[PDB]
């Protein structure tokens, strides 16, 4: 066996991308013009074939593109960037075989492969949305078939949200999704807020609550790297872990059991001046793995608890009680056992699948700008050797990977993302 | 090579998610009653709304069934004609065959322990081959979020009792729309039977639709249905269920397969029609030779390739060919079909995706965009239906095949081991869920995309 390739990781704002980006797009596609703005603003060398079309909506934004001689086999890419709203039928899927295959061998180490589609439940036809479904079983083939530590998504963008994909495209482009792969992300409408893209929650108020140590602590670290005053949550009993990681990045500390019923209305309260909460992240959580026959009731209430309920209360109290800012951000973390399911953590799997819930019905019903998303952790470093290797980076991945992902939910500019959960596993063959 | 899987990080992996390797002889379909061999436990949260329509079903397939402690369950069960024998807390011996319990009733998180409250006490008495039922109510149906997210949940708990309890034990959640109660029977049955022997860890969603009479011991009795790819393997293995519950079966393969056609036709009592399904006229043609019999009341698309390459190597024909016999060709005979009175009311079409569709595969980008593209004509079909007509498929996992010694030895060891029955299934496994969602009862069973691979390890 290979060992794992040593994957590229955040270093500084800019480079977004350190190398050269290859775009296509399918014949009528939408999405062009606004995958030409981003590619401009993030000021890489861009280049394109003979797509006539696609030339023209660079030219429109400014964008220089390069032409890419097709005869060319040796150039290599750090990321491929296909627009795929033009596929209008099954017929029409050859138009990704046209765009990948003469490149799939010029794709660089630790590099991105994105296909941008239109969301399959707004598409005008039926035979668009079976073809835009079709683009997700393409990619999960690719994320486990180039190697070389590529990753691969499908950015599904609802008909007319073209405005809303640029902080997620930036993140799929960028090394801070070293661990993400596979997956589908869902941008719908909503506001264009400004944003300054190397500090993107400069200015903003966050709280994480099990923050005092592990991926709580790393998620802390990302979010004040972004520009956010860190409220760092956990038990008293964990006060000087908590100092220690509040002083490592300017934050402050707030020492409650968020299970207990006044949570909320102490978070609401520690914020107030700051000026209100902008952020939450539900990091809080823990495992009592043991097999339903064995588990005593305790130990699935206390899990049920901590990992689901009390972010519950939480979120009801903030949301009736004007707790969180406009433009605010939910961010939940679930886990592969919940969607997955998993010996002796029925317990857990239970939890987190209701984490899931929590995104998916608390979504459509917030409002002033507010986002609830969550990401899904895989293999993360902190079973073991099942884990490990089980996924295409060949490696476990890093609290960082975890927080990169989070922070980019709480984006400022993250306006258009919301109700998606997104695994953080280097694609794991585990799933449902 | 065996010792070395085992050894090697994917055969740890094994291991340390399934346990070393203990499978079960699956019981699967022997005659039409009993449904279920063997004591039923039903339960019930309180306030739940599905506990008549599950003893209704438990009565009319006349099983031993018994209850524990649940007086409101107790009541409406005997208001509908169901006995429920109680079953003494303190018995750790009694076997139970299937567990059954309506999780309707859970209204938020805090009564998530209404699941360990019935399961905990009998979670080492179910019987080998046995069958763990949770009922609850679609979560995008439900009146309020705290219902939906704890609905929601469901699915995280039936997936780690399905990995957990071994035993050829299969674990599933069926989400009954609000309203739909009356439309659970089909599945129910399905479930409870051996039929669903290599169904395991998956979702079903039953929604409201007219209920019809059928004949339970033959529910496909009267009706016409037509199978592509039907000469060998799969095909073969779905014509003959289908035949089994009472349907007249049109084989279709294509010309060249004439001889092992006329061979399954004779066995099973149906008809050929030697076509190439991918022809702009195959639409035309099946329903011509339906005509004669009635019209055509079901159609299982099991025609299928695969062209295995990487992407880099991979000939356009090859892509090409892929798309359009498992996805394009599908489509046209079901516009052809839909739009030309092709099929009768309260008729059914059955896809078949893939694993490989669902999770994706190394050297597979054409076959898993194709049959990611078929799950995408099950669910975008399924709403503009009409007539009782509904759209289903099956997602296989590892089946034992004649082709199965063709694939590498990696590759098939993993789709061995890799799943909470530890085997890889038979072709009729995927041949009776096929048949239940084309039962004439199977009205409010439409959209579904059912995975038939054991619990698969494999997902997205």
């Amino acid at each position: 066996l290979p060992s794992p390739v040593v994957l590229e990781r955040f270093e500084s704002a800019q480079p977004v991308v350190k190398g050269a980006v290859l775009v296509g797009a399918a014949p009528s596609s939408v999405l062009s013009g606004a995958i030409a703005q981003v590619l401009s603003n993030i000021h890489t060398d861009s280049y394109v074939g003979n797509n006539v079309a696609l030339q023209q909506e660079a030219a429109k934004v400014g964008l220089n593109l390069r032409p890419f001689n097709a005869g060319d086999k040796e150039s290599k890419f750090k990321a491929v960037v296909f627009d795929a709203s033009g596929i209008q039928n099954s017929e029409q899927l050859n138009e990704l075989y046209k765009f990948f295959n003469p490149i799939a061998r010029q794709v660089a180490t630790s590099g991105r492969v994105i296909v941008i589609g239109t969301t399959p439940e707004t598409a005008k036809t039926v035979k668009q949305a079976i073809a835009q479904r079709a683009l997700e079983g393409f990619i999960k083939s690719v994320g486990k078939e180039f190697k070389k530590g590529i990753t691969a998504q499908v950015v599904y963008v609802d008909e007319g949200a073209a405005a809303n994909l640029e902080s997620t495209l930036r993140f799929l482009l960028s090394p801070r999704s070293a661990y993400v792969s596979g997956q589908v992300i869902r941008v719908s409408k909503a506001d264009v807020v400004d944003v300054d893209w190397a500090k993107p929650l400069a200015g903003k108020t966050a709280l994480v609550t099990g923050a005092s140590r592990g991926i709580g602590e790393a998620i802390a670290h990302v979010l004040a790297r972004d520009g956010a005053h860190v409220i760092c949550l956990d038990v008293p009993q964990q006060q000087a872990d908590l100092d220690r990681v509040a002083a490592d990045i300017g934050g402050s500390t707030l020492a409650i059991d968020i299970t207990a019923a006044d949570a909320g209305e102490k978070i609401k309260a520690a914020a107030a001046k700051q000026g209100g909460l902008d952020i939450i992240v539900h990091n809080a959580g823990i495992t009592r793995d043991k097999t339903l026959a064995n588990m005593k009731p305790e130990l699935w209430d206390l899990v049920i608890n901590i990992n689901l309920s009390a972010a519950e209360r939480v979120n009801d109290y903030l949301l009736e009680n004007d707790g969180l800012n406009a433009n605010g951000r939910i961010v939940c973390v679930s886990s592969i056992s919940g969607i997955a399911g998993n010996l002796g953590q029925t317990n857990y799997a239970a939890s987190k699948a209701g984490v899931i819930g929590l995104v998916k019905f608390t979504a459509p019903i917030l409002k002033n700008g507010i986002t609830i998303n969550a990401v899904a952790p895989g293999f993360i470093e902190t079973i073991r050797e099942a884990g490990r290797r089980m996924n295409s980076m060949q490696q476990g991945g890093l609290p960082v990977d975890v927080a990169e992902t989070i922070a980019w939910f709480a984006s400022t500019a993250s306006t258009g993302v919301n109700g998606n959960v997104v695994r953080v596993c280097g694609q794991s063959l585990l799933g449902a």
